[PDB]
């Protein structure tokens, strides 16, 4: 197919010959990630290098390696040896999970921890939990996870009902060696079971929904072809799928009748963080970055039919590796499809007697993810104007902690004795831009009020204005609700029949940002998560913006530090970054499952058109 | 039956029959506005009371009246003469907006107008549009229509396409006289067609869209009894219709197990203004109040099956009068149904390995209204886990102008020499509140960003801080999306099983409020429009934002009257008026129809339950 196909299984599996015949994976190495690389910049470039990016871990206690092999002439480009100190560690390894809970049922400070409880260490589940920097000097260098205690009463019980507040434990999970237990005083374990499958808590189950049937007689309007390309009224994009930022959309352009006009490079949610507010040192430790630090593709649930995905769909089975380089395929983790959007269009005119109503569609692409207590859905959609929205559902079962004797600023009550600290899900979506084509430009664009005086005498007047970013150290903006603040991506040198450059407006949702306060570790390693929008000059190498190698790295590693490089952004090969996210103070309707919670933005076409796009749309 | 139940054909005649026999309905007057009152406060009614309010022009001259009849009783409970001048004029009869151009087609300082553009006058179609409150002293006490022409070339075509731009007239609608007619200078008359169903226009029709079908085995999951009343769900409402104010909704609650739980007592879209924002002398006075000045309700639109509302649909074709006090139906106005909402709640659990998934479902309740060139569809979603949400949907042609030469700060061009002036189009939802009961509170609650320091030494922490609003005249507050300001409506007096107030948060959009001047005429009678929220004690006359009588109106009534009573609304029967809009800079996508643009607000559960409520939906 085209370089932008999905990796097989035998390129994962050529992967992993290429390696162990170099002597990069011995009994002690560990795949902690593994993808394939995008074509690089170029048009005429018909000689196809297939190449993969591994970062390789040693259970040993040898530095980690980053290598690039290329798969389609078996052979190892790079390899380097990884000053974890220095870039940071490598992805938290899906195995090393079941490690915290091992180790620490053996130290006797937890076993002694567990025995003033009266927690039998057997029902003890452990949160492999991220353990940032802080600090714990004798953990720079080291591979660091930290363990939060959770009560299950039988095998079928959820544990995020029995928090064991008080209480927490760091691992170095390459030595194996509990560093601390810290406990600073016995709260009291919620009792109340949170099992909303026990019909003694739902009560006898609704028998008042009808069924909703949604068919497509005649098969779906687009068309997958090459095995990830996708055409749909007149959008045209490749699906790909990369372990640490799951969907990928490639190519994203539409065909505005001769040609095939480029919108988006490359669209991703390239970090993803869960910043905890709560003050309390058993807590005050905790931010997961489910995205650089967990990698969410790894974790894509395989969606079944008629419960998660409803309709005519269409399905991708993504191919990622194992911890030794065997493939592993996710079956049915791509949902594909397309939904019906109410009213496109609509107006019955008066003078012409001519009633008009159009319906509206969009393209749906999506997959549904799980670290630990949270799930989250990823939705991408494409409809029939030629907007372009992303919208994330969070949902899953709320992190626990007990409910403070006396009440707390910074956690809520679900049940009795049981807290939900507070927290945000804040994200940030790299949108590798080319608006006709690469050479782009970002303006703030604010709505400007006038006074009443000469030339608006009857003060009605109102405005907008335009402010042209042009260079990075200018490029990194905040949100403004107020003065209905939007981000406009031209090409300043394809322009439409009015003779405006075409463009594409950004509208955010303007929800808060990060909180943390401006010196916190937090916000220097998830400085992207300050601001709402960044705008960089496009590098090959500048691809998260928390950084390659997000866990236990200290701070400042990637928007800032691509920032200040200060390069031309005005009419270049340009990306969006744009921050958005949720801010949850949780409720008790959102125990003891949490119903889904949404956020995102939406991209609309701003004079790339010379009319209504859709005007040969049917009656339908 | 219900005293909540729809007008019938016949209560419609009664009241004709009940004026007329009291001498109110001779052969001059007209009904401008008629409709049923609700129920008196209380709970003891004794029997049932069907109250209905009427407005009577007077075509002769006279003055109108404002007349309250009991068509249970056969009685007139009021009847009282407008002073016009002071109070406004009534809305604008749909009768008199022919009149501007059949008045003008003979006036021959119109004609000299249009022979110096060379438009012949039977082929220029007149806007009749609201007149507002400006300098014109010879207007107090009249009813004036302002109108702006169009070129209409064959009887299909849309004139929208051909503003004639430096001309406005005014007209007196009873005496038939045209008081005014301003030409400021010829400006060219854009010559482009904007058929959107001419196949030279649109090009061939796609044939790519492929069916979706939405059908429903069974049925609906909904029952719909005495009429307009619907359980749905663990909701239960009664659909009522206003001429007016369009649907409204009434006794919203949710079955919580044994008790029926009510929410809010009455919600609707009270008043709706339309800002333009071009200093242009022949524009600078438009401003339009759909809901108040020409009554959104009755031009609702009769929805077609399939195009309008796709699925198993249950329509409502509610019966208003017409300006004798006859009963006209609007066939089909008012459209209900259920619809699939994607996932509601999903956790694949590790611990357990139970994995858990339930899709969510909204019952929509709406209707679609056309005043001149704009459509605008307002709908009212209710979800499974409690949820309340209005969504309204803005389409149809845009109001075009000429484009200026040298450009426009107020104005964009969308074809050739084809302007559209800068507007707003801004909602106010007046929802009565009835959280488990009268007795409320609002609360307005701002994220907390917490310093780093003693006891947040990781500068982690952050919390909420919620102000309780106690009297009306702290009671009209600003969005601030920035904290991720929201306000909770909550019950002091009704505490959930963890002895927190039950309560509903109101999520706005954050959306720019009114950007006119504060000094002007449209910032005076578009008071609401200035602030994002207001909380006024209820009064049964205290029904729009912007008074009774809107119509050529000045400031005086309405909200800003109402809140200088500074009423205790802290756990009192109380009323949240909330303004959210759209800011429309017309684009080139914009014509020559517009594709949906959409906004609106959606309140959740706060505390309301003592989990979640959804915990007994069945597995799909
Ligand atoms: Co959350
Ligand atoms: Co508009």
């Amino acid at each position: 197919a085209s370089p932008f196909r999905l990796a097989s299984a035998g390129e994962i599996s050529e992967v992993q010959g290429i390696l162990r015949t170099a002597g990069l994976l011995g009994p002690e190495k560990r795949i902690a990630y593994l993808g394939v690389l995008d074509p690089a910049r170029g048009a005429g470039s018909e000689a196809e290098d297939r190449r993969f990016r591994v970062f390789i871990h040693d259970v040993s206690g040898a530095r980690p390696q980053e290598v690039t092999v290329s798969v389609t002439n078996g052979t190892v480009i790079s390899a380097v040896e990884l000053d974890t100190a220095a870039t940071g560690e490598l992805p938290v390894l899906e195995e090393e999970f079941e490690v915290v809970e091992q180790l620490l049922a053996t130290d006797e400070r937890w076993l002694k921890a567990l025995a003033a409880r009266n927690l039998d260490v057997s029902k003890v589940r452990v949160a492999p939990l991220s353990a940032g920097v802080f600090e714990y000097a004798e953990e720079r260098g080291r591979r660091i996870l930290r363990g939060l205690a959770f009560v299950q009463d039988f095998p079928e019980d959820s544990a995020w009902a029995h928090p064991v507040d008080g209480l927490v434990a760091y691992v170095d999970v390459v030595s194996k060696e509990v560093t601390r237990v810290i406990d600073t005083g016995v709260f009291p374990v919620p009792a109340e079971h949170g099992n909303y499958t026990d019909p003694e808590l739902t009560g006898p189950l609704r028998t008042t929904q009808k069924p909703i049937s949604i068919t497509q007689p005649e098969g779906p309007s687009f068309t997958v072809t090459g095995g990830n390309h996708i055409e749909w009224e007149k959008w045209s994009l490749d699906v790909g799928f990369d372990v640490r930022e799951g969907v990928v959309l490639h190519n994203i352009a539409f065909r505005d009748g001769d040609r095939l006009r480029p919108i988006i490079n490359r669209a991703s949610i390239a970090e993803m963080v869960v910043p905890y507010g709560d003050p309390s040192p058993i807590r005050s430790w905790q931010n997961y970055f489910d995205t650089g630090e967990y990698l969410v593709g790894q974790y894509a649930n395989s969606l079944e039919l008629g419960c998660d995905c409803l309709g005519d769909i269409t399905y991708l089975s993504p191919v990622i590796s194992d911890a030794f380089g065997n493939p592993r395929e996710i079956r049915n983790g791509i949902c594909m499809h397309e939904e019906d959007w109410g009213i496109l269009a609509k107006h019955s005119d008066l003078w012409s007697g001519i009633n008009y109503t159009r319906r509206n569609r969009r393209m749906v692409i999506s997959f549904f993810t799980t670290i630990g207590n949270y799930d989250y859905g990823f939705y991408w959609y494409l409809y029939l104007d030629g907007t372009i929205e992303f919208e994330a559902k969070a949902t899953g079962v709320v992190f626990t902690s007990a409910f403070p004797e006396g009440g707390s600023d910074n956690i809520s009550q679900l049940a009795p004795g049981l807290g939900a600290p507070f927290h945000q899900h804040i994200f940030s979506a790299r949108l590798d831009m080319a608006i006709d084509g690469f050479t782009n430009r970002v303006e703030e664009e604010d709505v400007v009020r006038q006074t009443m005086g000469p030339g608006n005498e009857r003060g009605n007047a109102f405005s907008r204005k335009r402010t042209v970013l042009t260079r990075e150290s200018e490029a990194v903006r905040e949100a403004d609700a107020r003065t209905g603040r939007t981000w406009i991506i031209s090409n300043p040198e394809s322009k439409n029949r009015l003779n405006e450059p075409v463009g594409y407006k950004l509208h955010a949702h303007n929800q808060p940002t990060l909180l943390a306060d401006p010196g916190s570790s937090i916000a220097r390693r998830a400085a992207f998560a300050t601001k709402d929008l960044w705008v960089t000059r496009y590098a090959d190498d500048e691809r998260y913006p928390t950084g390659d190698f997000v866990n236990q790295h200290s701070g400042g590693a990637g928007l800032p530090s691509y920032i200040a490089q200060d390069r031309d952004i005005d009419g270049q090969d340009i990306v969006v970054w744009h921050t958005f996210g949720l801010t949850h103070f949780p409720r008790v309707e959102d125990w003891p499952i949490m119903p889904v919670d949404t956020v995102g933005f939406k991209l609309r076409p701003e004079g790339f058109f010379d009319r209504s796009p859709v005007l040969d749309v049917p009656a339908n």
